[PDB]
């Protein structure tokens, strides 16, 4: 039907509808007559997955016969979403499998649905590693992502009463077509213990075995016959373990407790808990890839001679949570292959680097040492030795601060006494990024100053991007293709030629086009919310949403004043013309975090009172947008208008959801606060909407004291808004209920949302009033999605490749 979807060649549908007839009949062990849809998705699933593997095959063998630099990228989340669509894209098989299912009377859009979303991630972080193996894949560089499989990813969210509920994430209840067990490469991964010193060196002895299973999963390029690897550990009881009937039956009952390491993801967002299961999960990943990385280097053309180990091998470390890798490699380097200190710590900072994803102090990883003391008694010791030497050299540069020392130290003296895994991060590594020019900077200016004192050369930046491929092509099919009439093809893997389309900011075809392609994906995403959750809305109003996890620092809470600042001048002038908006606010909370609950059921509780108003009417609608997940946000971003990405200055590292909305045709609403500052200076300052405080006036605000009651007592529309809260004006059957978000507000807010109001209430004017303006909201769109190149995560992995790893990106194809 359109042409950036590919051919549907007639040799091509043809071999199509006959593998997926042998899938059907020899795989699934079915007819056409007993098949349930799931059926007919896992045929198609098998089909597409056939053509993936003569690649995956030659990729691999490719990258021994030419032996080029591995990049390992570790990392505790990917957040993968469906694999269908996007492995159709990238080989160019849409259109065909479009084609071929259609002679079958098949409606392939359905089948799609059908597949579960590999939720292997949180948010930002685990969709980031995504990305970036999308693009080191499309860029021919020989990359690896290592993680864990989780038998239960993210939960699903419910919403009962307003309130959230968790359900478990049983995403392999029906099998995974995408993945392959490789048996073969089982390793064994120690815990406990205790260390054993020799005449030749410590040894670590009587300890608990956990065996590491790895499942393959390919990554294809964007159409140039490349296949990468994702490599997930799931956990196996050894078959020894733990070996009377109650005590026979008993024994195998606890190879469960082995297994568990593997079972399910933690679900925090921005914090940090010192569980020990959280601990032996981050040990897990770490111990079995470097086990995976040195044998291949060893098999390899050089491998015997570790000198030539960081020419071969590149490892980023995903934050902290891979950071025992650190001394990890040291052991090995030192207790087995029998490297003396200094060559093995040579070899690790030229191997190691390490990317910083928050400045939070909450989320920062500081592990008792009474933990690492059990459960890993000689990584302990070389984190102690690492932190002495490291000191010295600390000691050595800075004669006689003895306070610098004690800041810099890898332990941290206290009641419990702490390794902060950030300060053993870049310690032992030969590069330290942040993912916005702002948030490197804060990292140079504050958290790690001392750092970047002692080892200026070590500290970059590393602007985050986002997969043209996933957040534009898969996701947004009309936009991809009204752009390809234009400009060709050539954009999706180079979207820096985005930029050609500033030539046609005043073409009335262009304009009419651009416009069109919205009003479709929101009449769309309108008839969605009415099948598959039966709510009721005027596509014709601005779609305004926020999307992304539920947390104090992003601000969900200055939205919702907002939206009761609306709703009360709706109901104080009901026959003045206001422009109509659909307010979407979507995202999980972390299962213990009360705060982020308690927002949620306002949110859900405004639109209880907003939504059923006969005075509104069709005006302002309010909707909570349940169980936000990659797949709902490949739905809903193209279907938006505006953008809110209004965390306070200083606390959002980057953001990527940002950039998804802006390639997509909305327009944002946003503070100076991570990527929204390069993507103002990119499209220019006149064409965005930014409001509220910089970064400088937080900190000027915090030296004279933060004091939200000035600002309840100066603001009478604010005032009104927090009485209502107060008298239970939003839960008449509970009139106390959202006392804590009051008390929050009004006394202990981190996060200064008062402090903002009145610049965002204006800034949302102006919105309105652009709005009014069809044609020139258009013409500030087409300026957005012509200037967003730069946010293409292709342009990041470039970066990472030449500045970091030390590898040359290729856009040249392998044979087919
Ligand atoms: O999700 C996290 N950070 C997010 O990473 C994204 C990718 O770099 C950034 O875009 C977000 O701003 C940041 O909050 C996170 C959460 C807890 C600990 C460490 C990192």
């Amino acid at each position: 039907q359109i042409s950036v979807r590919g051919l549907a060649g007639v040799e091509n549908v043809t071999e199509l509808k006959k593998n997926f007839n042998r899938h059907l009949h020899f795989t699934l062990v079915k007819d056409r007559n007993v098949a349930t849809p799931r059926d007919y998705y896992f045929a198609l699933a098998h089909t597409v997955r056939d053509h993936l593997v003569g690649r995956w095959i030659r990729t691999q063998q490719h990258y021994y016969e030419k032996d080029p630099k591995r990049i390992y990228y570790l990392s505790l989340e990917f957040y993968m979403g469906r694999t269908l669509q996007n492995t159709m894209v990238n080989l160019a098989l849409e259109n065909a499998c479009d084609e071929a299912t259609y002679q079958l009377g098949l409606d392939m859009e359905e089948l799609e649905e059908i597949e579960e979303d590999a939720g292997l991630g949180n948010g930002g972080l685990g969709r980031l590693a995504a990305c970036f193996l999308d693009s080191m894949a499309t860029l021919g560089l020989a990359a690896y992502g290592y993680g864990i499989r989780y038998e239960f990813g993210i939960f699903n969210q419910k919403i009962c009463g307003g309130w959230q509920m968790e359900e478990a994430d049983d995403w392999l209840r029906y099998g995974n077509p995408w993945e392959k067990a490789r048996p073969e490469f089982t390793l064994p991964v120690h815990f406990y213990g205790r260390v054993e010193h020799t005449s030749q060196g410590a040894k670590w002895v009587d300890t608990q075995v956990v065996l590491a299973m790895p499942y393959d999963t390919p990554v294809p390029g964007y159409r140039n016959n490349v296949v990468n690897t994702m490599r997930l550990w799931s956990a196996k009881a050894p078959n020894d373990f733990n070996l009377n009937v109650g005590g026979y039956i008993q024994a195998v009952l606890d190879r469960n407790l082995a297994e568990n390491i593997s079972r399910v993801l933690y679900p925090n967002d921005n914090f940090f808990e010192g569980k020990e299961l959280r601990l032996k999960q981050e040990y897990f990943v770490v111990a079995a890839t470097l086990q995976d990385i040195i044998r291949r280097f060893k098999s390899s053309k050089f491998g015997t001679n570790f000198d030539a180990f960081p020419d071969k091998v590149a490892i980023q470390l995903n934050d902290t949570h891979p950071s025992l890798a650190i001394p990890e490699l040291m052991r090995v380097l030192v207790d087995l292959e029998r490297l003396d200190w200094d060559k093995a710590w040579e070899v690790t900072v030229k191997t190691c680097a390490y990317t910083n994803h928050t400045v939070l102090p909450e989320a920062l990883e500081r592990w008792p040492v009474h933990l690492l003391e059990t459960l890993l008694p000689r990584h302990l010791q070389i984190i102690y030795e690492i932190n002495q030497r490291f000191l010295n050299r600390v000691a050595a540069a800075f004669p006689g601060d003895v306070d610098r020392l004690r800041r810099m130290s890898l332990v941290e003296e206290g009641a419990v006494k702490r390794i902060n895994m950030a300060h053993l991060c870049i310690a032992g590594s030969h590069a330290v990024n942040g993912v916005a020019r702002i948030h490197s900077e804060i990292l140079k200016k504050t958290i790690f100053k001392d750092f970047y004192e002692l080892e200026p050369h070590k500290f970059q930046n590393k602007t985050n991007g986002i997969t043209p491929r996933r957040w534009l092509v898969l996701c947004n099919p009309g936009l991809a293709e009204i752009i390809a009439e234009r400009i060709g093809e050539e954009y999706i893997s180079d979207l820096d030629q985005l930029r050609k389309l500033l030539s046609y900011v005043d073409d009335e075809a262009f304009i009419r086009d651009v416009a069109k392609v919205k009003q479709e994906n929101k009449l769309k995403f309108a008839a969605y919310l009415e099948r598959e959750y039966k709510v009721h809305i005027n596509p014709n109003s601005l779609f305004d949403v926020q999307v992304k996890r539920i947390h104090e620092y992003k601000r969900q809470l200055l939205n919702c004043l907002h939206v009761i600042t609306l709703y009360n001048r709706i109901k104080k002038e009901p026959n003045k013309f206001v422009v109509p908006r659909t307010v979407m606010i979507g995202g999980k909370a972390a299962p213990g975090y009360h705060m982020a609950k308690m927002i949620i059921k306002l949110i859900t509780a405004i639109g209880d009172v907003v939504n059923h108003d006969p005075v509104v009417g069709d005006r302002l609608r309010v909707i909570f947008l349940e169980n936000y997940r990659v797949s709902l946000a490949e739905k809903v971003i193209p279907a938006a208008d505006l953008s809110e990405q209004i965390s306070t200055a200083g606390t959002e590292a980057s953001g990527t959801g940002n950039m998804k909305f802006m390639l997509n045709g909305a327009l944002t609403i946003g503070t100076m606060d991570g990527a929204n500052v390069e993507m103002a200076e990119e499209a220019g300052e006149e064409n965005f909407f930014i409001f509220g405080m910089r970064v400088e006036d937080v900190d000027r605000l915090d030296q004279r004291g933060y004091n939200a009651q000035e600002y309840y007592d100066r603001i009478p529309e604010l005032r009104q808004i927090i009485e209502q809260l107060s008298s239970g004006f939003f839960s008449p059957k509970q009139p106390d209920l959202f006392k804590d978000i009051v008390n929050m507000l009004m006394h202990h807010d981190r996060f200064k949302v008062f402090a903002d109001y009145e610049e965002y209430v204006k800034c949302q004017e102006r919105v309105s009033a652009l709005y009014k303006n069809p044609r020139e909201w258009t013409r500030m769109v087409i300026r957005n999605i012509a200037t967003s190149g730069k946010f293409s995560s292709d342009r990041t992995i470039a970066q990472y490749a030449r500045e970091i790893w030390g590898v040359e990106p290729s856009r040249q194809r392998l044979p087919a």
